[PDB]
């Protein structure tokens, strides 16, 4: 009947106390909070982007202007509206005004290829009123009177793992809350602290920066575009804006290890780094705190963007030198559980599939098949009935040091990840296939590319980013006679 039925009480008892995450937390609702800092602390700044600084105040009077446009144009409570994602200052007054429209707003990259563009507004169902127009340039106004309604959706994140199915993913304001909680608290966040922004908004790791910047008073500082792809430059970049709090995703976070062991850094600053996406070592994080003089703890999580950026974490000890890092315990209010083919909780040690429930849950996705297909309901110990969401991905639980922990395994469909980002190896070859003048193609991950055809690699560039996002277009292109 239930998941757990085979359980012996020995291996029962190891899910239940891992699982033994509740935990209620103070306070007004998130965007209360961010008004009531907008209150306290109008004179600090609260974003700090490519373009300048921006107070409290004036982000919340730009905020208020966007919301009171959109009000002014027939976009009522509820609505989705795009937003253009960049490092400048104006996406932020964009998003917040949005959130005070009652409404959620969906990241688009302005420089995408278009028909993606396109297909993210039609799936979304998002108006494209801000991306027409300079959100910070919008008439001056006081926000409109839109109440309090609970759990409304904040955003509509896209997540591109499918080809041809881009999954939009709805998030409600409860599971971004709670998230904003366990962020201020679990790396305690102060008003003078500096959030760094690695991610960019179309990826929800930056979700986890804003709002406990702006929930405390902090700062939230964009990382630029040209720091990041220059690991020595981002180094040098951490340091000049005493960064307290970083993103990283797994494979940046080396880049950022290669180049600290070239040139060892101080991060007097730096207290908190948030990192996952894919596993790593012992013997690498022993390698990164031997040269990076620097309090900053590092926090390894694991989540998808369907459970509000994260769902599990583990805070990485600096000793140890050997082994695979886990993905750690619960955040509060999240439980999930290791399945088996057949829907049956595994024991500890043997791996399954990691399904997700509490508190971090999408809405679901905006397409009904997506959501029919990754979102049910489980009795998964007695008088325990979860709505689950299926990850895809495989781990097991296990005894690390006084704690139950999961251990990631692998995917189901194990795809390839790129700069943080979930993309499937045919798409990049049906992009260098479909250019007019090539023929077959290869692309491994080493993102190099070989191609059959005569077309040379500055005109195929040049195809590819009209085609592609800039972060699948490959980073070599060779030509090559045969396969
Ligand atoms: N915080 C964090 N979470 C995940 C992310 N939500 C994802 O789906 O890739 C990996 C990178 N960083």
């Amino acid at each position: 009947v239930t998941a757990d039925a085979a359980l012996e009480p020995d291996e029962r008892a190891a899910w239940l106390a891992y699982n033994d995450t509740a935990e209620d937390f103070p306070g007004p609702h998130l965007l209360a909070r961010l008004d009531a800092v907008a209150r306290e602390h109008p004179d600090r700044p609260a974003v700090h982007a490519v373009d300048g600084v921006w107070t409290y105040r004036e982000l919340h009077r730009r905020a208020d202007a966007v919301a009171a446009f959109l009000a002014a144009r027939g976009v009522r409570p509820g609505s989705v509206v795009a937003i253009a994602a960049t490092r400048a200052l104006a996406p932020y007054a964009a998003l917040l005004g949005v959130l005070k429209a009652g409404c959620a707003y969906v990241p688009v990259n302005p420089d995408d290829p278009a028909d993606r563009v396109a297909f993210v507004l039609a799936d979304a169902g998002a108006t494209p009123l801000l991306l027409d127009t300079d959100p910070a340039s919008l008439p001056a106004a006081p926000a409109p009177d839109v109440p309090h309604e609970p759990d409304r959706v904040c955003y509509v994140i896209y997540t591109s793992g499918s080809t041809g199915r881009p999954k939009g993913v709805v998030m409600a304001e409860r599971a971004v809350d709670n998230l904003t909680h366990w962020v201020v608290r679990r790396h305690d966040v102060r008003p003078d602290d500096r959030l760094g922004q690695t991610a960019p908004l179309t990826f929800d790791p930056s979700v986890q920066q804003v709002f406990p910047a702006w929930a405390t008073g902090a700062c939230l500082v964009t990382v630029p575009d040209d720091v990041q792809r220059d690991p020595a430059a981002f180094l040098d970049w951490l340091r000049a804006e005493r960064v307290t709090h970083l993103d990283l995703v797994t494979s940046h976070w080396v880049h950022l290890l290669n180049a600290a062991e070239a040139r060892p850094a101080e991060l007097p600053d730096l207290r908190w780094i948030i990192i996952g996406g894919e596993t790593y070592y012992y013997h690498q994080t022993h390698r990164w705190h031997r040269v990076v003089s620097s309090p900053a703890r590092l926090n390894t999580i694991y989540g998808p963007t369907e459970a509000a950026v994260n769902a599990t974490e583990h805070l990485t000890e600096p000793d140890l030198d050997h082994g695979q890092v886990p993905i750690g315990v619960p955040l509060p209010n999240y439980r999930l559980y290791a399945l088996d083919d057949d829907g049956r909780l595994c024991p500890p040690g043997i791996t399954g599939e990691i399904h997700i429930a509490g508190a971090g849950l999408a809405r679901g996705y905006r397409s009904a098949e997506a959501t029919a297909k990754a979102f049910h309901e489980l009795e998964v110990h007695s008088g325990r009935t979860e709505r689950l969401y299926r990850t895809g991905d495989l781990a097991r639980l296990v005894r690390h040091a006084d704690r139950w922990a999961l251990e990631f395994q692998g995917r189901v469909d194990s795809q390839v990840k790129i700069s943080g980002y979930r993309v499937e190896l045919e798409e990049v070859d049906a992009a260098v296939k479909a250019v007019p003048g090539v023929r077959d193609a290869a692309v491994v991950v080493r993102l190099v590319c070989c191609y059959v055809g005569d077309v040379p690699p500055d005109r195929l560039r040049s195809r590819l980013t009209e085609r592609l996002p800039a972060y699948l277009v490959p980073h070599l292109l060779v030509p090559v006679e045969a396969l």
